């Protein structure tokens, strides 16, 4: 079945992975260097052995395609994937007047009544961002995030390059170019960056009338991170090919540090006992073309029957 | 034997590769997405089925490590790997007064007496660069080349970042970092770059006391390019590990567009009839540590017995 490569990656780390202490401090099992490919002509690589929220995947993707970096857009789409980063700056800043929302990321998970306090302050910040234009502009803009990297790279001479935009035109005029690259790694920002991009860089390739994309991910959370990632980039591969009028080829996922957090072992072993179901089908609005103008109703995921979801603690 | 992966890549392209027209215009057979690893603890991955000039590999590598971008250094090391690029600017410029060295890259290979004229003008330029300080500074500096990318990345606010330098310190203090990346791809230079970097970006990894490096190469000439590349980066992996006091792990080569030029088919098939010999051994000067201060006598390649060299036309 289409998702097998992922299952084999999980098995692999679990069997051949060596223990490696980590940044967050909850040790991992890791392998360095891995590559797996999915033939997008067979279906959409959205995991069926575990429920994955596609809606969160696309709203976040459209956010990137708009070159948007403001959390407000996601919020009106009920996506809260990036709230924490915005909250971080806000809480550790002048205006924040309230409880000790310091180190909230761990203390919340721990157990205290603090969870309510945190979740409340967050709920608060979230409403401000969504209605207070000055606040949104001040605390909701994350700045250097995938949207600005892909669509507004900062030139040395104070300007803006739309990488992804330029790359799409290239695929249209010079489909056989070996230079169709989009990079998110900027040497000058990473030294003091919150979380340097995990999806470091990707490359397009055209031949036989099919489009393929290869992503280089410096670091990956096999359990929590990879599933979303495979889908997000498989979606991109479809969108661009829809714009360029090409057929979809494969999606190739190359890893640097592929890893499984020790406290995800039971959960991953739960997944491994399940057997894949037929891959779901994706269909884009046949009318619309300029993917930048794409809207959520323009993307559909036909018949997806996944096993229930599996819960597991986040590590940051 | 250690070099088998390369042989399997060549077989693979030759058997499974699809034809793809190319930039230079001498069609290729290509595959998209490939990864191969070499266990550096077994020997040095310098091809034995075909003679590869190691001396050219290291003089070019030391040139990179010095953050040097001037052709003069290589010339005093009898390395002429980058002369063409320097000649290009020089010939198509004010001062050049002489024959029609225009489009020299093809006309030279073709057959005319021109080869002598070209080779003479080149021989001329080469002597100027090596002795005329004003000329060297004007026409010998290539500018944006691996040396400046690795060791003097240009900040937006007009400054210089020594990526590789910083990364080595990181490996020394935070060996388990998943952010040990060195990128050569700058979105603002590639639009109007002669030849955007093929060795796009690499990543370091440490665990078990061994250092590993993974290189992402957007485009590769299996026949002429890959052999050198594998060695150059295997050398780097040894040097850095010598500085950091780590044991050597593997070298992982990830490709984007792995390709074989149609006019290299016979030659590659020559190689494929040979059987690998034991991998050579590399040993660095045990005294010296700051690799930046490394000199050629500080690197040695013990017992390398390759089959003769194979000749093949260059395509640019
Ligand atoms: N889109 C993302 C973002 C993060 N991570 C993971 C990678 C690491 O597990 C951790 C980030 O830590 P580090 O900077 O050390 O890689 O989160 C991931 O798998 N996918
Ligand atoms: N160090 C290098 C430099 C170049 N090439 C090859 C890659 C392509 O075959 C051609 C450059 O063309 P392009 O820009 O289209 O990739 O030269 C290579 O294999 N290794």
């Amino acid at each position: 079945m289409l998702e097998q490569p992922y299952l084999d990656l999980a098995k692999k780390v679990l069997d051949e992975g060596h223990f490696k202490p980590d940044r967050t401090h909850t040790g991992t099992y890791s392998i360095f260097g891995h590559q797996m490919r999915f033939d997008l002509s067979k279906g959409f690589p959205l995991l069926t052995t575990k429920k994955v929220p596609f809606g969160l995947i696309k709203s976040e993707l459209l956010w990137f395609l708009h070159g948007d970096t403001n959390i407000r857009f996601l919020l009106q789409h009920r996506n809260h994937i990036w709230d924490e980063w915005a909250f971080e700056k806000w809480v550790k800043s002048d205006e924040y007047h309230g409880p000790d929302m310091t180190d909230f990321g761990h203390r919340s998970q721990k157990d205290p009544e603090f969870a309510a306090v945190y979740h409340e302050e967050m709920a608060k910040f979230d409403d401000r961002v969504l209605h207070d234009d000055a606040f949104a502009a001040k605390y909701g803009d994350l700045g250097l995030v995938y949207g600005s990297q892909w669509r507004a790279w900062h030139t040395s001479k104070g300007d803006t390059i739309d990488q992804l935009g330029d790359v799409i035109e290239q695929i249209k005029t010079h489909p056989y170019s070996r230079r169709l690259i989009v990079s998110a790694w900027n040497p000058e920002d990473v030294p003091t960056m919150a979380l340097p991009p995990c999806h470091t860089l990707y490359q397009f390739y055209v031949n036989d009338g099919k489009l393929s994309l290869q992503l280089y991910q410096r670091s990956a959370d096999i359990f929590l991170g990879v599933p979303f990632c495979i889908a997000s980039y498989a979606l991109l591969t479809h969108l661009v090919a829809h714009e360029c009028g090409l057929e979809v080829g494969e999606f190739i996922h190359t890893f640097g540090d592929a890893h499984l957090y020790v406290n995800h072992l039971d959960q991953i072993k739960e997944q491994l006992s399940r057997t894949p179901r037929p891959a779901p089908t994706l269909q884009l609005n046949p009318d619309k073309h300029d993917i930048f103008d794409f809207d959520m109703k323009d993307i559909k995921l036909l018949n997806y029957d996944p096993y229930p979801a599996i819960k597991a603690p986040v590590a940051v």
